[PDB]
């Protein structure tokens, strides 16, 4: 009887709380860059290409990108013509021989557990399994309840579906456990059907929430390994906060595999945050990217980067539509 | 021969770097407040007075004020006539039973070393390296400080320039800049012997060593030397309110006619609800010292309690303010 409403917009915008919550990564990247990696003293000598800086810092491409993007977003580095240089603000205040340096003050955090953890991550690049997966899934679910109403509101209907025998569409939600985004879409589109594809420990949460939102009869839950197990037939495939967990080659692989099974007129829906096109900001996404770098194999990506993978899978890019909490729905179509 | 200039303004303003650097205290205060102290679930029951909240959270007065000030500055609590309440933003997203709660996401940081340290600090409430670390802020701010310090009256101690006594503080850089601006003045740095070694070096570099004396002592119990002006720069925020009142009284007690007490510090607004940059810095001070950031009204309370006359408040840089008071 009672039905949880997944379409009502939240009464306030939670986004500033997420932005404040990332503040530690500003402190940690500052302390890592001043006191451990010598970034500012190195670049003060001369601007360097990204490849040159990678080499001089002895860091992976990914580690160098997230470091450079973070410091650019804090207005401390600048990107020319490819080269990376200090801004006057960094040159005057974060170079050790500047009379106005405050590097010693920043270095008061050099040995904090957070700074050391981030340095180790950069350089190296009591709960059981069920409780741990539930705890993490329910923690990310709070963001989904805030964003899924927007997401469902801005998702276009698309073509009549080709899987159900005018037909609704089948929406497959890959590694989007909680499945909340799909449940909102199914409340908006009563003729559609949804499929959540994820690990079994996560599907338990989806089963509960599908009952609460009253879409259980139009939702299937499939356990599977997204890299190797076949995706079920679907009109639309959603990758929501998935691709930023993965490094570049894995992103291209996942986009290709999802695309391979789409019918003509099927859609790949990428829902994620966006760095700007030269990976210099904005600040709140650059700090969130450091969190993703610390916890996963990926980072935040730009629209241009997503469009590279889309184009490599021979999909047609359609549109980019903001949701909330810095999310963007990138729509592409199988041709 | 060579003379280090202490009067040229820096070409850029370092202040935003300090603000970015305090970001960990935003994360830690959110995770402490959601996951350990249940601040929002408690206040959702009913607005509470500061004293009521201090009892419910089982915190000291000082811990409760740095917590409440931080959350007000993040637009999560509000003060309105003396009670503390949630804002809609907090009620909607930081109360656990709200359907739009993100409390579980914030709690992903609940067991970080930084969060746990702040919780322990809240609930429980070398010098060469440290002095040389704070010296960089002073090199940025001292030019502006010297620029805005008024010359005042002819001094009473030299028999005329004024004698500026710089109590604690550290490097003595602010006094060196004043001595470059006013060649007839003299300065005294009062601090621990280890700190005075740094002042001695910097006094040679800035060419004021001959007009600068280095006095070692304990500021609470040893006699201050005679001075026209006494500077407390980034000192009072290290101390709780009774110790602030004590130190202001002791400094005031030896001022002559025309003497001045110079307080150089950051300022919270008058109802201790912000601004955010100072509220996060206040959490750092709470974590490392016995004090917190204070408001102008709080400083004026101590000034008036010592029978000084409040004169003016002049911004310097890195959020500093020079609060100028006169012996009457
Ligand atoms: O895919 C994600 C995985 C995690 C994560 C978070 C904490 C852990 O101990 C392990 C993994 O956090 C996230 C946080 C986000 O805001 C977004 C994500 O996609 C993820
Ligand atoms: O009086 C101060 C003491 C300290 C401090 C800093 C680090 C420690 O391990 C111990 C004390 O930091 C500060 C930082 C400031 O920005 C301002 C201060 O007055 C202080």
């Amino acid at each position: 009887m009672a039905v949880k409403d997944a379409l009502r917009f939240p009464p306030t915008d939670v986004t500033p709380i997420f932005d404040l919550f990332r503040g530690n990564f500003a402190t940690e990247l500052l302390a890592a860059s001043v006191a451990h990696l010598h970034v500012f003293d190195i670049l003060n000598e001369s601007p360097l290409s990204l490849d040159e800086l990678q080499r001089r810092l002895v860091l992976s491409e990914r580690a160098t990108q997230v470091l450079v993007t973070g410091l650019c977003a804090m207005q401390l580095l600048t990107k020319r013509a490819g080269e990376i240089d200090l801004t006057p603000l960094a040159r005057n205040h974060l170079v050790t021989t500047s009379p106005f340096s405050v590097g010693g003050y920043i270095s008061l955090a050099a040995q904090s557990a957070g700074t050391l953890a981030l340095v180790e991550r950069l350089k190296s690049d009591a709960m059981d399994r069920e409780d741990s997966a539930r705890f993490l899934t329910l923690s990310l679910a709070g963001r989904a309840w805030n964003v899924a109403p927007r997401f469902a509101d801005v998702l276009p209907a698309g073509q009549p579906g080709k899987i159900l025998k005018s037909s609704g569409r089948v929406l497959l939600d890959v590694a989007g456990g909680s499945g909340i985004y799909t449940m909102a879409v199914l409340q908006k589109y009563p003729t559609w059907r949804g499929i959540i594809f994820d690990r079994p420990e996560v599907l338990k949460i989806a089963a509960e929430l599908a009952e609460q939102t009253g879409v259980r009869d139009r939702l299937e839950l499939h356990a599977g390994d997204m890299w190797v197990d076949p995706f079920p037939p679907a009109d639309d495939i959603l990758l929501s906060n998935v691709l930023h967990d993965w490094d570049r080659p894995q992103c291209a692989r996942l986009v290709a595999k999802a695309t391979s099974g789409l019918p003509e007129g099927g859609r790949l829906l990428i829902h994620d945050v966006l760095l700007n096109s030269d990976l210099t900001g904005p600040l709140e996404i650059a700090l969130y990217s450091l969190a993703l770098f610390s916890l996963t194999e990926g980072r935040a990506y730009s629209l241009e980067e997503y469009r590279g993978w889309i184009a490599g899978a021979d999909l047609k890019y359609v549109d980019c539509i903001p949701t909330s909490a810095h999310g963007h729905l990138i729509l592409s179509e199988k041709v």
